[PDB]
């Protein structure tokens, strides 16, 4: 099963994609746990070329307090060397020289199409140099095959067979925190915010920023505006001031084109803007800043995920499977043909070199597709001149979430344009039992995506108490569906409210819920809305932390996050900040496990590495709580290092939502109201809504793959009421991982990695 | 003594620079707290021209929960009307209409100049308008002068006769927030980071960001390059390069220039660097985020102080005292004469329109010319021929603190080009009594500015119980001088070398101390290097907290700041938060005061607020903990609210230092190796140094107005040694400004004002 007496090479190129450090750890770390040899080629195909002391064996110290780094400390350059066969035959030279038959490439599009046309010509290469003599025919037929695994590091996404890249995520953070300095001020005078995004060749950038900070107009060259745009876009901006809104966003691509090839430039969309309106117009530029800064957590988290995935599909690779990439479709890890996926970013190239140019948006993917018609509803209003009977109530239940808002947002615009009469209820179910009904217009959700917590009301309290008022006020308002968008009170209040439907008749309604909450702890999805968030909020803390050791003390810090029962925010947390481990109710320890972890910390404390980080779940046992894990660690470290503590109350929950979480929740949110709309067309019936079968009733989920809608009658088996979590929860395989990046020897053979998929056209 | 029976008018106008609310909130609170109507004037001399609507009297709740937002709730507005006489005597009109003879204007250089003009005309401009027939002659006599209290609100820094301006420290937080975006990243290939700011008239923030990013090459309007500059520029590249430095910082100030009125763009400086380096350039445009962001910490600590001031100032003036300016020169408040200030400012004009143009930039202040002299000595390394026999140690002594590294930097430079052999020893006086000194060099503290922390390491241990140790190491390396930089730990181990001097001989050398401390209690100075960041982290954490309930339930926090005994941190963090209280040992408090401040709070909770802050300092009291107060809040609030706990530990401690922090310890860092420089060519005689007499050691201060250089040995009677605090501290007036802020009838006769100053030529 182990790797052993094969060598792994691991090398970075093009754009230094900040979490870069972070898949470079997994791969040597997983590397050599598994007992592989590791080679670190520094400069990526550079050092490849020169070689010599550009490739260096690691160690697990070699890869050791990195993960919080952006860029990457092996380096990263343009080498047109690897361009030409003579270059790439000394590449493949000096990766025989040190018996690497197995290599990690982590970089761009031009990354893996280069390592896709070295892996094609490794044969043909090997052949050459041994006729050369630089190498004998034996020590040739070894070698004979070279694995490669691709993992795609940039900020562009353009590698069109994956959905998510590596940094894209971070370098959206980098974005909206620009935005979110313009957007969060007291707007006082009439001003235009012209941002200019590196998206050159991909404009997924420009399009997800666009979609989370609600810009006004996107330029992307994959929808060039058409003709005549710039009376379209100037009147657009004119009618934004008439309402009173006192900030227009310009998100421009650097790729912005029209219909011709003639580019559009920031400083042209400025001074037009100038011109018809007199705002005060500035473009920002962000430049450099996008691949800059720390990786966010889902930057961290999924390419340590991706890295290790792709050390183990280095193993199991035989002579015969193709090279690969690495990435997640979704939340499900899985594995593309390189080929496959340098043909199609070769169409979508051409394509976008108008030859099927109104067609190459499709090609590019559904999510991009999507985005953009989401990005175009919620813009602008246009008139619903459908029309239907049906109306909704949005509820926010439970602790407040960040995303919220915007999911609020999203089922509002999206309801509106359905011609339904949406309804938000303040204070969730105790507004409804108490009538605090208001019905809802476009523009008073008109901002809501950047604030954090919930602008409407939220309350714990389940509906079972009130129920006789929740219904009369279901009939007064004549609600025909109900939005809950909320935390495990919110899927348990529906839960009440259908088992009630035996009693109440008008009960019998449409209801969705989406999970939105700090502690992932909602059955029926991977991802709570906000869970991101307070992820992200959580490493900020520990990285703070962990930097406050300055270097020289050797200090253990005791973290004690929040997320009740459900471990999934302590776990993912501690893989972000490289934390030695992750206490948790989900896996249970005892004294003996302590001790175990204990002497660890104290092995790992005399060597190099002087900052630990324990994480401890603020209710992962009853007895051996914050307090006594100091005692223990202090006690036990005495004479080799310190510890401290440090409870990270609500700093996890106030944040504004990451760009991730906004995103999500106005993705699920227009998706929410979609089933709504379909599900209402579907029930209604003798001139009214009955819905009483489980399947009216669902949870939003992205469950696996995409978007699901699990009946939450079905989910009642798997979930854990007394706890209230999910009995099964898809993350106890990442203990395994954060357990084996702290050099626990954990037989993690209940861990499954993505099988080979082939491109879905 | 009380201001009642009389109006104050505020309004914001420009540039709607950030800590214009917490100004307008303290002018505010302050006004209605002295028994003043305050009247918020809308959209500045805007809606004071057209009046009527956008004259609204404010009550407290007005101002309530803007301290933390950017921009300005007031709004701001150009309008041409107050330009002309037309619109100048209706917005006299409007005035006089509300009984309004106190107007403070928050605003730039335009801003007071117009408030000055209309001052000069209200005379005039009142006799016009009872001749009209708008008012009559009696209300007219009364009103007859009129008080004008100015507040520069801008991030330009344009108004020549004040030295720091309100948004100036927060747009150096977004500049800087970008630079560190590029420079603590893994660099991994040659990368040119070209940066323009919005200086337009102004250079300063494009100076600042400099010194605190350390760039390479500087373009201000203050002083263009001379001719030929492109060779000089792209040679300093080119050497940089060749250092390894893989990172090029360009700062471009928008109206750069060179010594003739031709612009220099950042894309032609762009260009340039791509045509002969062949760097990756690219232009990073803030545009409108310097104006963005939450307010830091410094900004709305100085625009709360200021705006109390300005309405204290606004009561205490009489019909012949002139127009002032509040502003802080060093750590004093200061009032300046308004007509004065313009007319440096249209000297200033004057000369940079080519009239005494290489003599306009000392003009523009002494503080410019010293930045830009300090940044330009660190920036490149000039040969220096001079040499001398002296040699100094650099020690870091005490906690770790944010800034060391800018100090050390700066002194290791600084000494350098005095020819002195820097030393720095690693551990402090640990490191000084083991021997670990180390010669340092100009590039061995390359990029230290950004780090927060230590390079070299920290130990708390004071110098006495291994003097023997430290006076063989001191002859051995023939140590001349001794750079201190440290908190109260470093002071009180220098006053125990200065006071055993009189046992070894070898201790008679020049000793300095650099206060470098979160708590701020070291002796000497008003702020100890990294409190400022300290500060902002502390209410970046508490924002965030106060952030967390999201407006729906009503809830208290009970936040614990570190600081030791010291309340500094506390006090300035619960200023800087809108905390209701901040619990400290200087302050001491009983059960009975905590029950005033409880039912205070319970009161507020019951009106429109709903987020409740009270901070405590650790060691405030020996037995009400923060658990005694979780308990009495909680207990007491029963039925009102909730109250939380979040124990701020090591979370104001790492973080990378604040703009300020790298500035100051840059610059007091250069002023301590210059007083050593010029103290050790005064003591040295007969061949050898002989430091005898107490001015040889001292704490460099900052301590009023300007630096000082305390003996640490006068310093000791005004030092609690048991508390690790000095006796008095200036700040403790800030404690009425706190409890002012939060409601607390307190009175305030101990606060001292600025009295008026004229500007020093
Ligand atoms: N068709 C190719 N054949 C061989 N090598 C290639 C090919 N394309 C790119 N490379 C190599 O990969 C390196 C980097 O590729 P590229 O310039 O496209 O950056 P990238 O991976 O796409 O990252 P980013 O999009 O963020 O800029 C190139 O310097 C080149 O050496
Ligand atoms: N927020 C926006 N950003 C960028 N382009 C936009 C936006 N809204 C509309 N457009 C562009 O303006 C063009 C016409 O707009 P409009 O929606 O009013 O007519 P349309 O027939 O419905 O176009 P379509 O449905 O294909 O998007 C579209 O091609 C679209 O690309
Ligand atoms: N983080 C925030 N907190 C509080 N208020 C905010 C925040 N961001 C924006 N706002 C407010 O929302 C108001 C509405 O204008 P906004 O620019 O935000 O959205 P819009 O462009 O007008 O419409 P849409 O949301 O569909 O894009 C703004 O005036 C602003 O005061
Ligand atoms: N010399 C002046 N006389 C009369 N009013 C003036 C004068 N200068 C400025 N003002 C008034 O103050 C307003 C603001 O001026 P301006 O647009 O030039 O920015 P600013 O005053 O310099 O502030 P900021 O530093 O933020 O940029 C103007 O609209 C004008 O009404
Ligand atoms: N880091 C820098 N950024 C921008 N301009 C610089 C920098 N260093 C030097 N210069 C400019 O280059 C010119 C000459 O530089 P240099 O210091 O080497 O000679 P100098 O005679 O000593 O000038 P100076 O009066 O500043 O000491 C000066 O006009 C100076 O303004
Ligand atoms: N906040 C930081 N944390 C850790 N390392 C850092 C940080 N900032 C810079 N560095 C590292 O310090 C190294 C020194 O080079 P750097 O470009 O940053 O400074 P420099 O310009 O060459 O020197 P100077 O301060 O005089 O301007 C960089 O290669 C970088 O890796
Ligand atoms: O119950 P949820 O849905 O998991 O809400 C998450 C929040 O609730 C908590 O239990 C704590 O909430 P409170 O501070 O209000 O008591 C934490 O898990 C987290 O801060
Ligand atoms: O000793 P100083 O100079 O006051 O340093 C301040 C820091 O030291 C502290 O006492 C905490 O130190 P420790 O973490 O080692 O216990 C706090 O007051 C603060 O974080
Ligand atoms: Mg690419
Ligand atoms: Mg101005």
């Amino acid at each position: 099963a182990s790797g052993a007496g094969k060598a792994i090479g691991v090398l970075t190129s093009g754009g230094d994609a900040q979490g870069m450090n972070a898949a470079v750890r997994a791969v040597t770390r997983m590397g050599i746990y598994v007992g592989a040899k590791v080679f670190l080629i520094y400069e990526g195909y550079e050092g490849l070329v020169e070689g010599g002391e550009n490739i260096k064996q690691a160690n697990w110290l070699s890869v050791s307090n990195i993960i919080q780094l952006g860029g990457t400390i092996i380096g990263s350059a343009r080498c047109k060397a690897f361009t030409t066969r003579e270059g790439r035959r000394a590449a493949a030279y000096n990766l025989v020289q040190h018996g690497i038959t197995n290599l990690c490439v982590i970089g761009g599009d031009g990354s893996l199409t280069g390592a896709n046309i070295f892996r094609s010509e490794w044969g043909s290469l090997l052949e050459e140099l041994v006729a050369e003599g630089k190498i004998s025919e034996t020590t040739a037929r070894t070698y004979s095959h070279l694995n490669i695994a691709g993992l795609v590091g940039s900020i562009d996404n353009d590698f069109c067979g994956t959905d998510m890249t590596i940094g894209t995520d971070s370098a959206l953070h980098r974005i909206m925190e620009v935005i979110d300095a313009i957007t969060t001020t007291a707007q006082s005078h009439q001003r235009t915010f012209v941002l200019e995004v590196m998206g050159r060749h991909c404009g997924y950038l420009a399009l997800v920023s666009a979609l989370a900070s609600g810009a006004d107009w996107l330029f992307i060259p994959e929808a060039p505006p058409e003709d005549g745009w710039e009376n379209f876009m100037c009147e657009r901006l004119g009618e934004t001031r008439s309402r009173g809104s006192r900030l227009n966003i310009i998100i421009i691509a650097e790729g912005a084109i029209d219909r011709n090839g003639k580019p559009i430039s920031s400083s042209y969309v400025k001074d037009l803007v100038v011109q018809r309106l007199g705002f005060d117009t500035r473009v920002t530029v962000l430049g450099h800043v996008q691949r800059g800064g720390t990786p966010s957590a889902f930057d961290r988290i999924l390419s340590s995920k991706m890295g290790m995935e792709a050390v183990m599909a280095l193993l199991e690779a035989t002579p015969d499977t193709p090279a690969c990439v690495v990435t997640l479709s979704g939340n499900q890890s899985v594995r593309l043909p390189l080929m496959e996926c340098v043909q199609m970013t070769k169409e979508v190239q051409k394509a976008m070199d108008d030859k099927r140019f109104d067609e190459a948006t499709q090609l590019r993917g559904g999510s991009f597709e999507n985005n953009w018609n989401i990005y175009k509803l919620l813009a602008h209003q246009k008139p619903p001149k459908e029309k239907s009977n049906f109306s909704l109530a949005i509820l926010n239940v439970g602790a407040p979430a960040a995303g919220m808002n915007a999911a609020v947002r999203s089922a509002v615009r999206t309801g509106i344009s359905h011609g339904h009469t949406v309804y938000v209820v303040h204070d969730g179910f105790e507004g409804l039992a108490k009538g605090q009904v208001q019905e809802v217009g476009w523009h008073d959700v008109a901002g809501w995506l950047g604030r954090g917590g919930s602008m409407l009301g939220t309350k714990r309290t389940l509906p079972k108490g009130q129920l006789e008022s929740i219904v009369e006020n279901i009939r007064i308002y004549g609600i025909h569906a109900l939005l809950v968008v909320g935390g495990f009170e919110a899927y348990e209040g529906v839960l009440q409210l259908v088992e009630a439907r035996g009693r109440y008749e008008e009960l019998c309604i449409v209801m969705c819920v989406i999970p939105a909450t700090i502690s992932n702890n909602v059955p029926g999805t991977d991802f709570s809305l906000g869970s991101d968030t307070a992820v992200n909020a959580a490493m900020e803390s520990c990285d703070r932390i962990k930097q406050s050791a300055s270097g020289t003390k050797r200090r253990v810090f005791i973290v004690e996050t929040m997320g009740g029962y459900c471990g999934y925010l302590a776990t993912v947390t501690g893989i972000a900040v490289g934390a030695d481990a992750a206490y948790v109710f989900e896996d249970p320890f005892n004294i003996h496990d302590l001790k175990v972890n204990v002497e660890h910390m104290t092995e790992k404390m005399k060597t190099d590495i002087q900052r630990g980080l324990v994480l401890r779940n603020e209710k992962c046992h009853d007895y051996y709580t914050t307090e006594f894990l100091y005692n223990l660690y202090s006690s036990e470290g005495k004479g080799v290092f310190d510890c401290r503590t440090n409870v990270l109350g609500h700093l996890q929950q106030g944040g504004a939502p990451t760009p991730f979480d906004r995103n999500y929740g106005t993705k699920l949110g227009v998706k929410a109201m979609l089933w709504l709309s379909e599900k209402l067309r579907e029930v209604y019936r003798k001139g009214r809504v009955f819905a009483n079968a489980p399947d009216s009733a669902c949870v939003i989920g992205l469950k696996k793959k995409a978007v699901a809608f699990s009946p939450v009658t079905e989910l009642k088996k798997d979930t854990d009421f007394e706890h209230r979590m999910p009995r099964e929860q898809w993350w106890l395989s990442l203990r395994l991982m954060l357990k084996m990046l702290a050099q626990y020897r954990i037989s993690m053979a209940a861990y499954v990695s993505g099988e080979l998929e082939h491109v879905t056209r």
